[PDB]
């Protein structure tokens, strides 16, 4: 709840040739998370896009949500992975987080998403990227809201 | 004025290969859709262009528009789409938002619209790519001028 | 006239292979025309550069001008074009524009100008090459200066007149 | 804070194939770090990459930091080498500067670092790699912290080699 | 302070295949230099880097510079002019600049420079690509930081 800056959140979830890593940051209208969105959406080159995430044909999920990959993207098969499975379940877990309130409904309209997915050339079964993608996402989104893990956390663990 | 701030609309619109899939945002000066759009002029790679959206030779639609492809243009065939009939489109789709008052008139001197289509390398029926983008482009204006969709309905709908 | 804010511009002039289309922004400093010219000079590609544009060796044109490539640079002779007859079309445009008025000459030490320049790989004429480029650059700061098309006019002829 | 605006650092460390060249840049929210953090996470390319520097699986370092390659990776050992001991050795250095103080703990939940790792091909001594970068990071982590070297004493030095 | 605003400078110096061009931008903290030199640090691809500008190893010219690449590094020996002669000119230009007044010794802390470069690969002499590349840097830098050409010279000479 409550997200007046920008923050990040990163999560790997899964196993096998399908396990998923994801890199995220939202923000509020003013932020760099916004302007960043914006640039991300125009900003493409071969091998490596970016989308407005939807949850279904003509229905974004909201907050807007630009979803990109880290992995290069070679053929087609890694492009339907993209933008069916993965998209899917990031787009869901966007929207289940706002349902259970975790991006509070009344800031949902006016912050934006930036999730960076990392999807292996060797990833086949579309129902474990779906799934794992939709859990990494999840908790990227939870860690990033609730500013973890916390600075002291971490340094208390390299000593 | 009505269009105060960044909004951000999509739209998939038709069949086949010549379905038209937009992702739109427009915003008003001092914004960050000013920004993205003047380095979006500036930005371009081999394979990945944009450009200011016309009507017709030296009839620029206004608000000032920068239409960029997000599906790799691998070859002249594609080129020659997306400046033909995937701009013409997109351009009408502006200036008909402007028309229908979509866009109010008093504000589109002071606007940018940043369109991104996507072309699939299967497309080929031009009058299709046109027609679709022109209804893609239209309604992801429509869509983002009004906030649309509202996160309570996504929620609800999802 | 008068730039207190970004304005954009457009041309599209001349015939054959030659012709030129032109897309160009240009604002004051602290607007987007600076940032997005800055990031320009110094984000470079396999094909598409940028150059601050001169009309004589040592000799910058004012308002500072960024010039860039809208068509893949493949091989030297479309390099050629680009930093020969199109950058000194471009930058003679952007001197003439300032000579003239049409850049007032207390502003220009003020300003930042973008160029897209298109050149199509059948160019070969380059007196055209840079003639084109010179009236489509010139053409396109005037029409940004004076804020044309106005939106109700394009809207006007959307279908035409 | 002790940490109030943009500070750059950078450092050379180790010898061998292995040796570790650091570029590092540091700042507060509200500040052009903040900016380019998030469109370097964003902004990615054939062998160009960027990630959150994490310690351990889910377990990304604070202040929150962006390492980025500045040398092609043209193969799967280079990325190994990247992800690998070159991440772990950042991403210790990053923690490290907090642990002793040299990045306050109390702000650093509202900095950012990005770290720029070089690594020439021929390495590939894994536990070098990751010592070098661990101590070209932190060098450098102090080295913008402390804004050095001065202007005054580069000036200095600038002659005598 | 004298240099408080963005500034950009130019210059074409030296002969045959090591001549030196060289592009400039020059600004204070809090102004699109700082940005642009962020940004440029972060955003590198094949062929075209961008590095922190050294007199010697471990001994950064200040005020920072960013120096960066205009034409395509494709081999090994291009690399090596880039980061040897080249950088070496470009790091002492900057630190020159300071001793001669150029740029005033008390802002040196507070500024940016980012540097484009432009090494034929036909670059053959070192001590050339170096004695260019310093004298092309450090004009470029005394343009910048004092406005020139000012717009009513470059008319006047047009
Ligand atoms: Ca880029
Ligand atoms: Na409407
Ligand atoms: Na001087």
């Amino acid at each position: 709840a409550k997200i007046t800056k920008v923050q990040v959140g990163e999560a790997l979830v899964g196993d096998g040739n399908e396990v998923a890593h994801i890199d995220l940051i939202i923000g509020p209208r003013g932020s760099p998370a916004e302007t960043a969105f914006c640039n991300g959406l125009v900003n493409n080159k071969h091998g490596f896009t970016s989308l407005l995430a939807v949850i279904a044909p003509n229905l974004p999920c909201k907050p807007n949500t630009l979803m990109f990959n880290k992995v290069t993207i070679n053929d087609a098969r890694q492009a339907v992975q993209m933008f069916g499975p993965a998209q899917h379940g990031v787009a869901m877990a966007v929207q289940d987080a706002v349902a259970e309130g975790i991006i509070p409904a009344d800031e949902a309209d006016d912050l934006y998403v930036l999730v960076g997915v990392f999807i292996h050339w060797e990833a086949a079964d579309d129902a474990k990227i779906q799934k794992y993608n939709y859990e990494a996402t999840k908790l990227s989104i939870q860690r990033a809201v609730n500013g973890e893990p916390k600075a002291s956390v971490v340094t208390e663990q390299r000593k």
